[PDB]
């Protein structure tokens, strides 16, 4: 079962539009021998919400093909429409993901029977597994506690991971679908207090930039081992504060490239950080750097 | 030669597959331009324009210019949250035989007002033909202040600007500050007699699907200044947008035009098609409506 | 009935929070003379919502005593709770109001039902006319169509003021209460286009700096001259783009403070306006 | 130190608005013997939005009097102006009150130099320790991270309250702060987590119908025994989830009168719980 960091891939790509492949490749090899327990490419930090059907596949198979089954990869697959998100989770499966990030963007409001159908066409799409993806926070159109339940009933449906930072959302969640839905956290949530009310991971851009660290917190989380798992938590803690004020997908990849990654910019009209946001990400790298 | 008047924000035609009926589009648009409309605009949101591909909006676009036959003009909505779909989008539609760009910012991280000008600039600068700004800052997740409007009023292309949102002071800020610029067009969400009594020039909608020869008579009594007239129109077509107004415009505006005749089909799913009981309730205004 | 120009009135204080009645009846006066149609202490402008009932007492007391019945005076009455509510209209009515100006505060979340006792409970109280506050926009708990047609069966209730910029939910209104609820604006909604829609008049702060002109654009829309109204229209209207990101109360008590009214400042936290901000109240003044 | 389980008070009165003293007494009697570390009179769940001046009175003095000392009692003290949170704070120190929970109300907006400055007035109004009260998610003024720490550079501003469900904020705080603002969450925030991370209690309304269960589970993350600790905090999360869609201050209050506490209902407009949903909060109590 999936489990542990799940890092928020960037998505690479050159000036005209065009995935780095290799680029990707390189990166993917190295958080997998760093430890990381899974690899997400196509998530928010990914930029799926720039980019076409082309580079949406070329980013998964990519990300597949440098990972070699080594890790499971879970594709996002965002769309507004069944027909859109049933053709990529299709697709991505066919090219070898191991799991699904059902992602539900909405235009015109949509009553909770519609909702749930949409999730419900994903993974009658696939075998795989489908991991929910949420956040009250941001979305025009989210769950509620009673459709999660209603969805964790179907086979394929396992997993859900929160974006929002309403821990305690999460704690319902658990409390109510125990282990019918296993719980993924994003940065917005503090990891160590996900791993302490019964969370099995989380999904985060900046395992990109700290993969090592990350894992040695979930690994101290899951040995019980809180004072240590608390210290390196306020460190790691720190970096997202710092994050928190810039577009996450710019602050990774500015990271990225300090660290010798080509991942290049954000897809405009988003800015890539500028020399003096940039040396901010270096100093918040510099201070975790081992 | 300017773009006024009433232009219908077309319904997106298509079957349960998702394929686009060119055929329904063609009949639709070629009864709005008999009707009187003053042009009209695909892929706005009633067109759902979110909900279709590539290759699906282009299909609209297509089967929208072949209809009206340069009769009236053309403004094809370009939604996109990068610059360089766009681009592709923009360019693509005026090759087809678009008169003029309707330009959509969609946006997933915030943008600073430099970004949400440069979107808007690179359209414009990638077409030779009119670009209408859209705005709603009440649903946009990033949208454009006043300055940022008249900066992009600077470009030669940039002449329109159209306001979805129900603020219509706003329209008057926008006038004032940019006087004959930007010549400005409401959506439903704005009285239509209060838009022009300021200086709108017209108004993009989709209501104006179920309605054209009304709209279009609003349209006139409101530019010869005939107010006692035009608002005892006005009474009676907002009691139509007050109706629709508690379901999915797009929903709504499909299931209207079938009522009139139009196999324009269900929206895209997860989107639900009207029920029964709320068909009755189209049927309803519609009826009231009806001359 | 109520119908015209309301100025939202400043309430002048000092800095121990001591309001300036003195101050208060002097404005009130020059306002009626400038023509204003009505007067309405204890809105938004009059800044409600930082004042005590002591203080709201000394506001209403001042504005009825300075009135000496020339133009009605309908005063403001915001409450989060109902016993509360019903006391200050009382107790406004004791004082001479002429109208009750009737606004739901909320804190926790209320049911149409529980928005709807508290508006019929402040009709039951009183014997004036109640004029109905709304604004979706910023009010916590704020009301449906639905629940001001039935407001509007109330015997005094016979009026409903909309601070929010959605004119188009004015013209619903009208078209569902007809003259059952007369319709009154505020400086979010274009005067012009209210009164175009069926409006009567409206209830602003800026009417405060500018009484004549607003007077004189209401004349103007109430004998179908469009085109004169929609030029002075124009000119008015920078007022709001001018104030639009800056605290009203702030920006008409400087501005008041400019034209001769020792007003005093906003009450703290809230900020006087700073010099550099001010000069957009010259500046907006000058135009005028 | 303040820590530990602060129970938000409810505020008993009776149809006409007068507070029940002997029912606080006995209720903040009962609490106090059943271990809890604190009270909090006119906290959200006490109604203090609802209230006027002379009830608020009433409650903290009816509080106080009834603490006999064996606790401290941290009074909220929320207003829209300096002046009148001024006075209230000055008011309830002077009543006995060990701390004050300052509570800014907004109208207008306000930039943070002004908020800073509402803060520090109250502080600068008395001698016991001031705690602050912060919730993005609710109130129309907030504070951000540079401001809370200004704040917490204030002598007497020692402790911070965060009703948000905001926990990674929580930790963000203490990283910058530390010692110089000892952190409490609310209800929004899971307890065990907030105690993880390093905060020292917390102040909710359900603490008043669980005072024994939620004490019972701070001295279980106290001790590090998280095993225990999580199993008794994932019942108590029922708690609250089942209110999740009601009225806090009608929950509670309902559930302290199935008790036996004849604390009455909330202030209208405000509706107390229907039949069908007291016997909801009927279950909930049983479950626990």
């Amino acid at each position: 079962d999936f489990h542990g960091v799940f890092p928020y891939l960037v998505s690479p790509v050159d000036a005209e539009g065009r995935v780095r492949a290799d680029v990707m490749g390189r990166l993917c090899d190295d958080l997998i021998q760093a430890g990381v327990h899974g690899l997400t490419p196509l998530g928010s930090t990914g930029e799926f919400a720039y980019l076409g059907t082309a580079q949406r596949e070329a980013v998964v198979r990519a990300t597949i093909e440098a990972a070699q089954r080594r890790v499971p990869v879970v594709a996002g697959v965002a769309s507004t429409s069944v027909a859109d998100a049933v053709a990529q989770a299709k697709l991505y499966e066919k090219l070898g993901a191991d799991g699904i990030l059902a992602i539900l963007e909405a235009y015109f409001p949509l009553k909770d029977a519609q909702i749930e159908s949409y999730f419900r066409a994903i993974a009658d799409a696939v075998e795989i597994p489908v991991v929910i993806y949420t956040n009250p926070q941001f979305q025009r159109s989210d769950l509620t506690l009673d459709v999660i339940a209603r969805l964790a009933e179907h086979p394929r449906i396992r997993y859900i991971k929160d974006a929002s930072t309403n821990t305690g959302r999460l704690l319902s969640i658990i409390n109510r679908c125990g282990d019918a839905l296993q719980v993924f956290s994003a940065s917005a949530h503090i990891p160590a207090a996900v791993m302490l009310i019964g969370g099995v991971g989380w999904m985060a851009g900046p395992a990109c930039i700290a993969p090592r660290q990350s894992v040695a917190l979930y690994e101290l989380c899951k040995a019980q081992r809180w004072d240590e798992a608390l210290m390196l938590q306020r460190k790691l803690w720190r970096v997202n504060e710092a994050f928190a004020k810039f577009n996450l997908a710019a602050c990774i990849k500015a990271g990225l490239a300090l660290q010798g990654y080509d991942v290049g910019d954000p897809i405009p009209p988003q800015a890539a950080l500028t020399a003096e946001e940039r040396k901010a990400v270096e100093k918040v790298l510099a201070e975790i750097a081992e």
